[PDB]
C-alpha cells in the first residue's frame, strides 16, 4: 500500500526535516498547484516544487487543479517534477498532446478526476497513464467530506484495468483516515495521498505520526 | 531606509531560521500571492502566510497579483496577514468595498501599479492607503529587466504626496540591487523589496546576505 | 400531476393577484435565474424571489442558469428559496460540496438537464435530488421549438428512477403545453413547468387560464 | 431637480401603483440590469422593462451593469427602453458603435462612471451623451456607503459641461438621501436616483413616502 | 472515396489556380477557421470564404474551432460557406439553436469531434448532421501526429449510423497521408480532409501533387 | 506620405499580383490578425503573413487584435513579420516585456489605439514605438463611419513627439479615403492605412486602382 503525503498539508518550520523523512519513507510527493480559477484556491507552485527538489529521490507528484496545464509542464519540469497529473476535465481538445509533451520531458503521467467525472471521460488515452487517481472529496482544500459514492469508481477502475490489461497504480485523494483506509482498500485503491486527518494531525512530531498512521493502515 | 524582503526568493531548508532573522532585522515580509491569470505564473499563497504567521511579529504583506482579489480578503485575515496590497487594475468598481472589507479585518491598505499604470488611477482613493507600490519590472517573476521609466512614477508619487499632505510610504518592487539603490533614493522610495539580485544571491548564509546588502545600502 | 408556473412569463401588473391564485392551485413556483453567460438572456433575480416570498407558501424553485451557481446560495436562502435547481454543467468539481451548502439552508436540491447533457453527467449524485428537470429547449427563452427527442431522456430519468429505488420527480422544462402535455406525460414527467403557451395565453384573466390549462391537461 | 426611482427597490405586490405614481411624479424609471459578472449581482431585465412599458409614459432607463452591453441593446430597444445608459468601462473599442447602435434605435444615451473611472475616460464622445450619471457608491447593491470622494467628480463634470458648451443632465446613483442631497446639489447634481433609504423607506404607502422626500429635498 | 482539401494548407500565389483545380477534382473545401482561445493558433476566416466563394461551384465547409460559433454562422452563410462544421464541445446549451439557424440559413450541418470526445456527445442530436467528423490529431495545426485510437472512433460512428439507419458522411481530419488511408478506410471513413501531408506536398504543382495522391489511395 | 495596404481588403484570386503591386508601391504591408475576442470578428493570421513574405521586400505589419499578442510574437517573426502593432489595451503588466521580445526578433514596434484610448495610456513607453496608430473607426472590420474626434488625437500625437523629441512615425486607420485625407494630413498623419474604401474599390485592376488613389491624395 503506497503513500503519497500531501505537502500542503505539511509544517514549513520544519521542513528539511519533513521532507527528508517522507522522502526515506513514502512513494510519492504529492504537490497541489492551484488555479484560483479550476478550483477556488491557491497553494503550492513551482518554487515550491523546486525546494522540494533539493532533497528528494522519491518522485515529485504534481496535481495540476489549473484552467491552463499547458502552461506549467515546462516549468514544472524544469523545477523537478517527476510526475504531471491532469485532469482530464482540462485537457479536451490537447490530451494526446500534452501526454506527448510530459514524456517529452521525462516524466511520469498522471490521470486524477473530480468527484463528478465518469472514467469513460479517459477511455481513448486510459491506457497512456502511470497513475490514475480518484477525487474522494470535491477539490480545492483539506479536511473536506468523504464522499463514499467515489467507492464504485475505484472498483470501475480497478476492473477496467484487469479487463483491459493496464498497469496503472489506483490512487485517492480526499479523506484519506482511519475511517476510510478499510473502504478504499477493498474498493482497490494502490496509493493513499495522505494530509491532515490522515497523518500530519496524529502528532506534532512526524516521526511519531507516520507510526500512528502506519498503524492505523494495518486494520 | 525599510526593507521588505520578497519570500519567493527565500530558501525553505532553512524557513525558520530565514523567517525569523527577517523578522528580526526586516520592516515587512513580502508575500507574492499570484493568479497563473493576472500575471503568468504561480509562487506563494495563503497557506505560506499561514506558516509564516507562526513565527512573525512583523507585518506580513501580501501582494495580490490575482484576477480576483475579492476571493482572498477574509482567507488572507484568517491566515494572519497584516497588509494586502491590491492592484488598481483589479479593483475596478470595488476599490471603495475592498479597502472597507481589509479595514473591517483590522489590515493596512497597500496600493501596486504595474508598470504601464498612472498614479492617477488611484487619485479617489490614493488618501486611503498606508504604502504605495511602483513596479520597476513587468509582475510575475524574479530577475526582470529594470524599467529606468518607473523613477519618474516614483518621484511624481513623492510630489502627491507632500503635495496632498499624505503620509503613505513609497515602496519599489523589482530588481532592488546595488545597481539601482541610488536613483530609487533619489527618486523617493521609502521601502526596497529585496529579493535574489539585492539580498539572497550575496551568500548561502542569510547573515552574510544581509550585512553585504545592508552596507550596500549605505551608498 | 404536478404544475409549475414559470414566473418569467407572469403579468406584473396583477402581481399580487396572481401568486395568490398560483399559491393556491400549483405546486411550486418555476423562477429562472440567468447569467446572461450560461444562456443568453436575463430575467429574475434574488430580488423578485424576496417578492415572491411574501406572499408565498408553496415552495419557490429557482432554477440557476449561471456561471457560478455557487455565488447565489446564500443569497437565496436568504430570499427565501425553498428549491435550488443546479445544470450539472455548472458544477463539475463542486457538485457535492454546493448540495451540502444547499441542505445546509434547509433547501431542497434539484437537478437539471440541458438538451444536449446525458442523464450519467448526474450518476454519482442523482440519489441526492429531490426533483430532476429535462429541459425539452435550449435554455434562454420562452417560446422555443419543443425539441422530441428529450422523451427518451425522460423515459430513461423514469427508468433509472425505478432500477435504482430512487424518489426524485421528474420534472420538464419547455413548451409544456396541449401538443405536448401526452407525450410528455406518457414518457414519464410528474411536474409540467407551465409557462407562455401552457398557461398565461389561453386568457387575461389567470382564473380562466388555469381552468382551460387543467382542461387540456385531462386528455 | 429631477427624480429617477430605482426599481430595484419598488415593492411588486403594488406594481402597478406604484409605477403610475412613479410616472406622473418622477422624471425618469431608473432600471438597473445586472450580469452577476460585471458587478457580484442578478437584479433586474428586460421582462421588467417589458412590463413597466406597459403603463410608462415617462423614458424607462436602463443601467446596463453587464460585460456585453452590445448583447441588450436591440432587445432592450424593442421592450420600450428610452434610456441606455453605458458603463464606459465595458465599451472601450466600441463606444462609437454602440452610441450610434442606440440612436438608431431612437434611444437616448446615457454614460455611467463608477467610483474609480475618471471623467476623461469619456473624452472623445462625451459630447455624445444626454445624461451623465456619478456612482457614489461600488456598483451592484442597495444601502452601500457613500462616497464622498465622489462630490469631486460631480464638480468637474459640471464644469467641463460649461467649459465645453455641452448640454447633459448630471446624475446621482447610490446613497442619495437626507444625508447627501445637499452636497449632492452643490457639487452640481441635476438629477437625483432615490432608492430604499431616500424615498421607499420614508413609508410603507408611496404617496407618503414621496412627501417625505420631497420634503427633505426642500433643504 | 471522397476528398475535401484542407485551405490552410494550400499556396495563396496560385490561389486561383490551385481553387479551380480543387473546384473540379474535390468534393468539399476545407475552410478552418479558428479562434486563438478554442485551439492556440489562427487561420482562415469569412474574408477567405468570401474570395473561395467567387470561384466554388462544389460546397465550402467552415471548421469552426471557436468559441463562439453562435458569433459566425450569419457571417459565414453571407460569405458564401455551404457546410457549417460544429464541435459538439462548443454547443451544449444550443445545439438545437444553431442546427437549426445554419438551416435556416440554407446550409448543411457538419459535427467534429476532438480526440477526447466520445461519440455519444452527439446521441441526441447526431441524426440532424449531413457530415459528421472524426479528429485523429489534436486540433489546432497541421503536421501533428495520427491517433491510432480514433481508428475506433471511426467504427463505432459506422456502426452507429448502420443500426440506427442514418446517412451521414464520415471524414476523417488529421494526418491523412499514405500511412494512414488504408486504415482509415478499413475503419469507416467516406471523407478524406487532405493536407501538407497528404497533397500540398507531394509536388508544386497541384495537378501533380493531385495523381500522387489519387495513385496513394488506390491501395 | 506613406502607405500601407489594409491585405484583409485585396482580392486573392490576383494575389501574387497585388502583392507585387504593392511591395514595389507601398511603404507597408498591413495585415489585421483577429481574436474573435478582441474584436468581433477574424481576418488574417500567420499563415496569411507567411505567404505574402514569399513575395514582399517592404516590411508586413501585423496589426494584432488579440486578447493575448504575447502568445503570437515568435510565431509572427518565424512567418516573416517586420513589424508587431500592440494594442495598449492588452498589454498592462507586460509592455515592457513585449516591446523587448519584439526586439529580441529584430521586428519594430507599433502601438495602436483604439477611437476611446487616451494618448496617456502609453505615456511610460511611447518613446520605445517606431510607429503609433490612431484607429479613426471602431475596430473589427471595414467601411465603418469615420470619427471626427480623433484628429484631435492625431494633432495630440503630433505635438507630443515634437515637445519629446521623438521620432515615430504617425498612422490613420479606418475610412482613409477622398473625405478624410485633407483633414488627415492637417491633423498630422505621416502614414495612411488603405482599405476598401480608399483603395481598392475604385477599380477592379490595381494599376488603376493606385492611380486613382495617388491622384486623390495629391489634393
Ligand atoms: O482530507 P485531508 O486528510 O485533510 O487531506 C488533504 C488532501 O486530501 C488535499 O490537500 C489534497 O491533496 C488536494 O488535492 C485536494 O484538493
Ligand atoms: O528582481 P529580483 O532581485 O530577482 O527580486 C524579485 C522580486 O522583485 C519579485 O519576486 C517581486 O516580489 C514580485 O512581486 C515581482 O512580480
Ligand atoms: O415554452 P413556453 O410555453 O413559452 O414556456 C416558457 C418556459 O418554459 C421558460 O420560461 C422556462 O422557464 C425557462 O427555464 C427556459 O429557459
Ligand atoms: O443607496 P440606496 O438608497 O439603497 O439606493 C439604491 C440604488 O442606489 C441602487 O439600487 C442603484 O440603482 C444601483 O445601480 C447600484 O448598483
Ligand atoms: O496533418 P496534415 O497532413 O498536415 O493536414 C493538415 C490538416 O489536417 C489540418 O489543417 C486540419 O484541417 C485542421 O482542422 C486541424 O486543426
Ligand atoms: O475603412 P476602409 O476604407 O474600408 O478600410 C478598412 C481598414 O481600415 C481596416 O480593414 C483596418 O485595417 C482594420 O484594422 C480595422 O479593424
Ligand atoms: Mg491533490
Ligand atoms: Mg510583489
Ligand atoms: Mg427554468
Ligand atoms: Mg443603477
Ligand atoms: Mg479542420
Ligand atoms: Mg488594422
Amino acid at each position: 500500500m503506497k503513500i503519497s503525503p500531501s505537502l500542503m498539508c505539511m509544517d514549513l518550520l520544519k521542513f528539511k526535516e519533513q521532507i527528508e523523512f517522507i522522502d526515506s519513507h513514502a512513494d510519492y510527493f504529492h504537490i497541489d498547484i492551484m488555479d484560483g480559477h479550476f478550483v477556488p484556491n491557491l497553494t503550492l507552485s513551482p518554487f515550491f516544487v523546486s525546494q522540494v527538489k533539493k532533497l528528494a529521490t522519491k518522485p515529485l507528484d504534481c496535481h495540476l487543479m489549473v484552467t491552463r496545464p499547458q502552461d506549467y509542464i515546462a516549468q514544472l519540469a524544469r523545477a523537478g517534477a517527476d510526475f504531471i497529473t491532469l485532469h482530464p476535465e482540462t485537457i479536451n481538445g490537447q490530451a494526446f498532446r500534452l501526454i506527448d509533451e510530459i514524456r517529452r520531458h521525462d516524466m511520469k503521467v498522471g490521470l486524477i478526476l473530480n468527484p463528478e467525472t465518469p472514467v469513460e471521460a479517459m477511455k481513448y488515452y486510459i491506457h497512456k497513464a502511470d497513475k490514475i487517481t480518484v477525487m474522494t472529496v470535491d477539490p480545492g482544500f483539506a479536511g473536506q467530506p468523504f464522499i463514499p459514492e467515489m467507492l464504485d469508481k475505484l472498483a470501475e477502475l480497478k476492473a477496467w484495468r484487469e479487463r483491459e490489461g493496464l498497469e496503472y497504480e489506483i490512487e485517492v485523494d480526499g479523506s484519506c483516515n482511519q475511517a476510510t483506509y478499510e473502504k478504499l482498500m477493498a474498493a482497490g485503491a494502490d496509493v493513499f495521498i495522505v494530509g491532515t486527518s490522515g497523518l500530519f494531525n496524529h502528532a506534532e512530531n512526524i516521526d511519531e505520526a507516520w507510526r500512528i498512521m502506519t498503524a492505523q493502515i494495518l486494520a
